[PDB]
């Protein structure tokens, strides 16, 4: 029981069926350590670094790395990975704003009717965090040529892993909404001494970081017709925090560019974007051929759990206060994970996302709602929705909306944002198999649809342009020909036109 | 007792419950040893460095570091931080045309920073025109705490280079000249500051070569709560090592508010008064400043302490914090400062925060010149009022660029009351304050101080 | 009783109660051993460098250090700080317009500095034009104590290198041309200067390369008093190494001002009278100038002392003391360097401060020619008077660009007092200085220094 393969300072029976760190040493894990905010953590007897990280098993479990990094990447199997980029500011005379997942949802098909057991989305674009495009907001209406009529750049890094990066040297090209102009790099007074996790260089408040190119006619009437310009980043060269026996901590010499080619093709990709804020995560996980493979495989909502630090109440996911469960979230896969993932759906009783398992290669985008009401705790609709009824049991969680009739629900212009398209989500219900249910829309995209509820709960989507600050006000028709029941309920921001 | 699970030469018995260094190797505490001056250390016995600052505890308890560090760094909570700033003394621009500053670091922290070269930017509105980096001509070889490079009394170093090897500062057109004569001001920030710290190597002498600042910053500030006191006319900024939310095994001591600014600080305490430099940093006394978060955890963790003080709130990890020492301050016991004299004023009392209260019978008028206050900055009125009765109405008449008028309802007990007001021009209106009570109201530690224009 | 805590060859028991070496080992100090020339050390125990400098307790004492360093830097309490500052000799202008500077580098401190790379700025009136490093051309390789690079007979180095390799230097703009055409001159100051110093390796061969001061500054000025002397045509800078006030863990010797001085010049005594190389140094035979933070310790001090001695008041860390030789002073019993003799003069006493005073009855006048004298410079007037009587009054009428008439009450014992006129113009008025006391009168030990002009 004290046998140690590997050699990294964990008995391979604990290391296989489960341990934590107490006093700087491994003890196995019991269920009575839960209480007292201790974790269980696993991971392979075989491989001193089992997530390819340069921070072994060992110091990760037990924390005897940089206090810098998150606490997400102290797990053996979360890789700790600074993923970066360059965040366009200033147009020159126009500054602009950067969506992180404007590039991944814009190649999204969305339907009205979707397929059992599946709930999510395809992707036919999938791009990660540093591929950046942005989104002007100064641009009023006038054109770009107007000012001269005649036929630089202030950026600021920003960091989504859970490691700092130390001596970041980004390297970016001006793609110009479809050809490269120059792969500009950043040598001596650009580079930025620290990244830390969640923050940018410069810290917040101070003003963009200047980096110091022709720019063709036709490129002008492009971008002032419905085109925007984007920042790409090719790479980034940095390096990381290595202890010592003298007890420094070293960071010269040491890079992140030997360790991601390793840590890319062994880890898993989810990604998570709260509106505000993204984080993506890598998780390790385990190719199928090799039998002496020995990384544990675990379903995708104890991948969720162990990358963003949820917590687990009752049965559902909620992440900084919000809920994050496979019910109340949209997931955009790509082609192949959709493959796996609706292949491996058969052969589950459950027939929960939530309960497949994880496999190497797959590229998972959570995209959380922008409002969303499931008539049981939670609700951030700015107006309540018309002939709400709680007097149930038939709910998906807890209790549905009796929808018998008419329910109006309406939501200023001023609540979401212009030149957007959305989701409209929810499940619905009737088991009397002779109620119909018809909705329009009172938008600028003005449409009519027809559906019926089933046995049991099933995914509908519904979608619509909101585009200008200044229009009219958003109403949505939810009629009903019986008794119809409702519950988790939401609403979402897709890709800018 | 002979343990020692991190290897930092202190037993863990020792350093879990208070210790202290005498003649190189720790011991107990004992009550008895604070008559001799010694000190009580308590720190953590998972971590070789509790603060994550470059020294381990050992070497910061018994002060074998560098002499440069301030003794107030050599608590095992306290991170030697060096906050190294740049303050542009002139601005110069001629004939396109040439641009030329000069720049005179300054250092607020509790290290010296050798071989200095931060990176500043120029930036003139909104656009950062150049982000400049020091060349071989501009690096502080030195910067001792709380000292300037160059020192006082000499000229301030010129930043003129673009890059390195004798470049020259150059606009790229006319039009940064052009909006320039509209009136537009240049501010100067700075982005990053890169130096060297010193470690006292097997072969005796101090070797500051293999060694930067760069590699701990953010270890520094993701494991410490930020501290900051105001002097009026100096600053200070330290970082106060502080425990994980949810971690089991973590065990960096936890210590209140009170506590860790008299630590951070080395602030002498006469029994419950605390004195930096005998200017008084009590809780009363000063007017305490929070961000958004910090704000909310206080507040939050107010209604679970009885005492319902600041001071005593315990650290966490990750706040913001700012003290700023009133400008004019008048307690009517050993203080007043105001250059005229208040009016109904009636010291003969006994129910005051420290020794004496006043008891106000109508209204009490101040007149306050523009001769010493700053033209074109913004004040806050600070006070605090009792009311045995509260039964009294008092509304608060103040001239300003606009005159406030506002009710204030006084409670059983003294609390503390805030009005905010905005003044503009040096020769403009002469500034009037003006208080009414309905009965017998009690005045104690009244304050005006300096906040962000 | 062999036990050694900082492990520098020294027990503990002989480093506390005095030590001297002998055939490079320590032996236990004997009062018999002063006539041969051993001289008595004493450090602190928990350190292996007491003053901070490169070199520890045991190297300082048994000189097994640079051969260069002076006599007086051996001493365990005095640091090895060479105070490095260039010396600008002349002005080349011509067509912007080219600069070009003759700088000669001055060492005063106790060490040498090989290497050495001064940092200049060029500042005109309030702007700083450019800030200059040292180039490969102007590194200058030894620089030994209270000597020169150039060495003296050499003509200065040529300053007209702005940048890393050689670029030549350019005013910016005519601007600074035109103010030049008025009459402004161009001063340099020195910011810094870096310089190593040098140790022996394993192997015996003194290595210089990767040792640097510049690290070795900041701990020895945060651990030392700082201690100059003025002999009115050169200047000596010491640092000398004081214990903290509120420090029960530090051991560091304390010492007296007066003992101070002693150790840090090497300055003979034979008893009482102090003297650097032949010019006395004694408290009453020079007056000595304070910044604000020693002038009041000084005062306090005193009062709870009875001698009432500047040279016997203890040495503690961060005082700032400068000696300056009277340029003119009459004893009346060894020395009168004054060009005219005085007037109303009796040499027959016995109440002198040291053998004889000056019996005055009446008045005393001296004229003193400008042949000797500086041109648009400060002077002080110094001496000492007696008058156990306490009934007569003094007047003071000292000539100078504003005629001073001051009245003086000389105490019952001996007292100092201070005067000060401006002296502008060489071919201006004469200076008369003239002095009337209501009766008879002791004088003694009367001094006349320069000061700053
Ligand atoms: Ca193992
Ligand atoms: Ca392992
Ligand atoms: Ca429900
Ligand atoms: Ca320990
Ligand atoms: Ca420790
Ligand atoms: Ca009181
Ligand atoms: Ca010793
Ligand atoms: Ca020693
Ligand atoms: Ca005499």
């Amino acid at each position: 029981e004290d046998l140690d393969t590997d050699n990294d300072n964990i008995p391979d029976a604990y290391e296989k069926n489960g341990y934590t760190i107490k006093d700087s040493i491994a003890v196995k894990w019991n269920d009575s350590f839960a209480e007292q905010g201790y974790k269980k953590y696993v991971s392979s007897y075989l491989e001193s670094n089992t997530a390819g990280d340069p921070y072994t098993d060992y110091q990760k479990a037990s924390g005897s790395i940089d206090k810098a990094i998150k606490l997400e990447a102290r797990d053996p199997l979360v890789a700790a990975y600074p993923v970066v980029g360059v965040g366009m500011e200033n147009l020159i005379s126009r500054a602009t704003t950067n969506s992180k997942t404007d590039a991944n949802t814009v190649g999204v098909s969305i339907s009205a009717g979707y397929q059992n057991g599946f709930t999510g989305n395809i992707t036919t674009s999938y791009s990660h965090t540093t591929d950046n495009s942005t989104a002007v907001q100064d641009s009023n209406g006038e054109s770009w040529n107007t000012g001269l009529s005649i036929n630089n750049a202030n950026v600021r890094y920003y960091n989504t892993g859970t490691a700092p990066m130390y001596k970041v040297t980004p390297t970016t090209n001006l793609v110009l909404d479809g050809e490269t102009l120059a792969t500009i790099k950043a040598q001596d007074n650009q580079i930025g001494n620290n990244l830390s996790p969640n923050e940018t260089y410069p810290k917040k408040g101070l003003s963009p970081l200047a980096l110091n190119i022709p720019i063709n006619y036709d490129q002008l009437k492009k971008l002032d017709s419905g085109k925007q310009i984007k920042l790409e980043t090719t790479q980034v060269s940095g390096n990381y925090g290595t202890k010592n026996s003298q007890g420094q901590i070293i960071t010269e010499g040491n890079s992140w560019s030997n360790y991601i080619s390793q840590i890319d093709s062994v880890s898993a990709s989810i990604i998570l974007d709260t509106g505000s804020q993204t984080f993506e995560r890598r998780v390790a996980a385990k190719e199928q051929g090799n039998p002496e493979d020995k990384t544990p495989e675990i379903t995708i909502g104890e991948a969720i759990k162990k990358a963003f630090s949820a917590t687990k109440n009752g049965e559902l996911l909620y992440f900084n206060g919000i809920p994050i469960d496979e019910s109340c979230v949209e997931l955009i896969f790509d082609d192949n994970t959709s493959e796996i993932i609706k292949e491996q759906l058969k052969y589950l009783d459950d027939k929960k996302i939530y309960n497949v398992k994880l496999e190497r290669g797959m590229n998972i985008l959570i995209k959380v709602p922008s409002y969303f009401t499931n008539f049981d705790e939670y609700n951030n609709f700015p107006a309540s929705w018309s002939n709400i009824d709680t007097k149930n049991q038939d709910g998906l969680q807890s209790v549905a909306n009796k929808l018998s009739g008419e329910t109006k629900i309406i939501i200023p212009m001023s609540k979401l944002k212009p030149y957007k398209r959305y989701v409209f989500s929810g499940y619905s219900k009737d088991p009397s198999t002779s109620n119909s249910i018809t909705v329009n829309i009172k938008s600028k995209e003005q449409k009519t649809d027809y559906l019926v509820p089933e046995k049991d709960y099933t995914k509908f989507s519904y979608e619509f342009e909101t585009t200008g600050k200044d229009s009219s006000d958003i109403e949505i028709t939810l009629t009903s020909s019986g008794v119809i029941f409702l519950d988790n309920l939401s609403i979402t921001e897709l890709n800018s036109t």
